[PDB]
């Protein structure tokens, strides 16, 4: 049904890079990222490398106004389509990918000063449900917020704070799920903000003494939007469910602390190959890690998915940037199979009524 | 499908009645209530009047142990069947009826020292969902808590506390409902207790200066139990919904402050008549008051309903007791039509598959 949408975001030079006048090797021109060489005297390897994507966000300098992508520009190019996907009854996923320090969290959650995709999405969601609820349609919103570290799943909304690990299980009806994960109804922005906030503090309390290892953890924020449509002249109603998954991955740079990230690289490569008609018979190793298992639908399954690859423009990060740019490039060839999530009984009934009519007129003979 | 179940509960003498050695005119023998005369010299009107009910709770004296019904006895004879009705996917209603001071609130909600039907029901509900959840079945619980006074509906769980009044509307899919009423998910006893508690304080803050008028208000506490059954070998699932309505009516004794109570008396009388085959063509005046409108299903509709008629045993209350005893008597002839509340599409599909098979073998000719 659709291809994975890919955006790249170039963060500003950090404070060390400004002190040192570190050179910028990343240029953005419309939807092209140009990775310029570090070693300017080479006949290959010292040439610019040019990549094309669905979206490019140059976020290097607030001053350059004809070029700079702030937080709301990201939201208007990526967030709004994803919110519309959920309101249409599709599962939708945005995940941020890139080396530690390149801007994954700033993009997904942002700061109190510069809220990112998740709080903007939350606000717009409740704005829209408030404006569209009436006697033909109602809405229910649920939230889950989990962390994956060292292949163990924790509930960031846990009431206790034991930080105990949750089993991941397969279910013929639900699919892969986290057995025990809180799923909480929310009724306004402020409900979902208080959950966002408790989960973010549990991400940061998990990072107090283990700062190097908090760059190795994945965070998944999940909104379930249940749209009820009332067929008022037939006295019936039905549900369409869209699930919004906002994913803040572990740092992509160089025991099984990285099993999920590695497995994700494999999953992306296999799905990209398959989109280009290679290795069509090779099964995708979703099952080999907790993260790719839990998010199997988001990549090559029943989901409308966008990737925000985040990169440093600094010469010192060239190799990690190239690799991020290459994965994003592969990712834009992944074919997804998003369908509207409504009850199958209605289609079964329509088909059966059609078969009844076919039989009835066959009987006329 | 079922008749309205009726219990009577006889409260103990209050402090004034003990001071004055007020005589007891109510006796209980098995399921019979005997209303003995006040004027002992009369040839009718000064004879005992004997009524039979489904249950009789003599709650006059904790000391008499072979006879006394405490709060858990009430819950085991009435609460447990109602909880089982909800778990089976029926709507279920308990309402308390009787003069001010006779024990309606003590029976429905009780005191911190003697919790009544509602907290006991809540606790047992979450006990049962915790023990029965597994991979074939999950549960969702929602609560609403409203007050009706002078034909106006207020939300006892309102976050603001404006005490603003809510419109009651008709809906072809939902039925009569309160437009704007909070309906909140709860996940443990303590969630639903904090809501119970905020609602009870909003009942009592509404009674600070208006104590005589708080005896004129109705309170409705509503739990929605959504039972999901997972058909794991077919990869499908479905919902059964039971709604639990616990109703604490206004005082039954002698402008439209009493419109709902009067209309309820009419509704009970018409439905009792109809059960005994009288006035079969006379429509029941559900629509003439907010309370009977909102609870139309509980009386003569899709509900398993029990009435707790509460009475004073004191001679001074004879006339009000007789009238309470008479309404309870009428109420036990009300026929209800409770069905299991599941999705109708499954029956439509079964019938259509049967029709397909009938046609297919007719075609063999
Ligand atoms: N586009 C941006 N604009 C301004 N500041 C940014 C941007 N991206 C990142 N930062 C800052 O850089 C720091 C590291 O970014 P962060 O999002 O934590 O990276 P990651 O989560 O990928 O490790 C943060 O303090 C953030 O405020
Ligand atoms: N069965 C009972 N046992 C002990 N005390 C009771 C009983 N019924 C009522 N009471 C007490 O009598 C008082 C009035 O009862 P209440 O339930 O408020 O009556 P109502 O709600 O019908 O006006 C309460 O303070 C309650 O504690
Ligand atoms: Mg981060
Ligand atoms: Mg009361």
């Amino acid at each position: 049904d659709s291809k994975v949408k890919v955006a790249v975001r170039v963060r500003p030079m950090n404070r060390r890079e400004i002190d040192l006048h570190t050179k910028c090797v990343v240029d953005v021109e419309a939807n092209k990222v140009i990775l310029n060489p570090i070693n300017t005297n080479l006949d290959a390897r010292g040439q610019p490398k040019i990549f094309a994507y669905d979206h490019c966000f140059w976020s290097m300098d607030e001053s350059v106004r004809e070029k700079y992508a702030g937080q709301d520009d990201v939201f208007k190019c990526l967030g709004e389509n994803i919110l519309q996907n959920a309101f249409d009854g599709y599962n939708a996923c945005i995940f941020a990918y890139g080396q530690t320090g390149s801007g994954k969290s700033y993009t997904m959650m942002g700061t109190a000063d510069q809220p990112g995709l998740i709080p903007r999405l939350c606000s717009g969601l409740f704005e829209r449900t408030q404006k569209e609820e009436n006697e033909e349609q109602s809405f229910k919103v649920e939230v889950s917020y989990m962390e994956i570290y060292n292949e163990k799943v924790r509930d960031l909304l846990d009431p206790k704070g034991s930080r105990q690990t949750l089993k991941v299980r397969e279910h013929s009806v639900l699919g892969p799920y986290v057995d025990g994960l809180s799923k909480l109804a929310v009724y306004s922005y402020k409900d979902i903000e208080s959950l966002m906030s408790e989960g973010n503090k549990s991400r940061t309390v998990a990072a107090t003494n283990m700062n190097e290892e908090s760059s190795r953890s994945h965070a998944v924020f999940k909104i379930t939007l249940t749209h009820t449509l009332y067929d008022v002249k037939s006295g019936t109603s039905g549900e369409k469910v869209g699930k919004l998954s906002l994913v803040d991955l572990a740092g992509s740079e160089r025991s099984n602390i990285n099993k999920s990230l590695t497995t994700l690289g494999l999953v992306i490569s296999a799905l990209a190959d398959q989109g280009a008609g290679k290795n069509k018979n090779k099964f995708v190793p979703y099952r080999d890690s907790v993260l790719t298992w839990l998010l199997k639908d988001s990549l090559g399954g029943n989901s409308k998915t966008a990737m925000v690859a985040t990169v440093s423009p600094a010469a010192d990060n060239y190799d990690e940037t190239l690799s991020t740019l290459r994965y994003a490039d592969r990712a834009k060839h992944i074919i997804n199979h998003a369908v509207v999530n409504e009850d199958p009984n209605a289609r079964i009934i329509r088909d059966l009524r059609e078969e009844v009519e076919k039989l009835r007129e066959q009987l006329t003979k």
